[PDB]
């Protein structure tokens, strides 16, 4: 079971991640903030969402993986 | 081709989201670092992570939803 | 690049995938019409959901998750 | 504690479920056999299963969603 340290313990354990998912919602919320006032200033959102995706990746694999993407479309005339 | 009014704009938009992203992601290793200290000190970071998950709805409700589980499953044997 | 065969190949790969999709999502709606019968019937669908996903799990690993959350839960007074 | 009838219709209720769900998962087994065919035959699975969800949308938003993109990609250089 848990004893008088362990129980300390684990409140801890709770209330400082719960603080932290607060704090990790106020940024989810402010970067919903910034895409809301681009889509007002005439941004296409999903295509930004999409740069910032595209940003993440290696370079390397997402240029290779475009690549052989880019070949299967033509083959099934889709690109 | 955009101009250089929403060239500029556009610049500091991905720089913003992006420079949030960051900032989030270190919030994110915050919480692995509390759940793998606490890995260390024996605890079940599986359950502790559902123990937050349950904290997010009230005790009321979340055993009034548990009665009715178990008087579920009771019924199927 | 792909040639006459591979091309061929190619395009039965994504016509036999997108047939078992379409199948899959014929499950999925008749899935959804039990459920909304059976809310229909007086069911709470959240508790139902939550019996099918219990039974799907070991039996000995659920129970003895089971037990290490009510010791978690009764040390911060949740339980 | 149900009674004999909402006892019954519960046991037919899961039942009936877990029967969908065990020929969803077959189907899913079938989709997972084709990849690894074609995975066989130098396939990438990967980049088929990205070409499955472009086909999901028709080829003229397609390409006009992709040209903005390259628009934004090329003004942040």
């Amino acid at each position: 079971v848990l004893n008088s340290t362990a129980q300390g313990q684990l409140k801890s354990i709770i209330e400082r991640v719960e603080r932290l998912e607060v704090e990790k919602a106020e940024i989810m919320e402010q970067i919903k903030e910034v895409y809301a006032e681009a889509k007002g200033n005439g941004f296409d959102v999903k295509v930004l969402k999409k740069v910032v995706r595209i940003r993440k990746q290696d370079r390397a694999k997402r240029q290779e993986e475009d690549a052989i993407l880019d070949l299967y479309l033509s083959a099934i005339g889709e690109i």
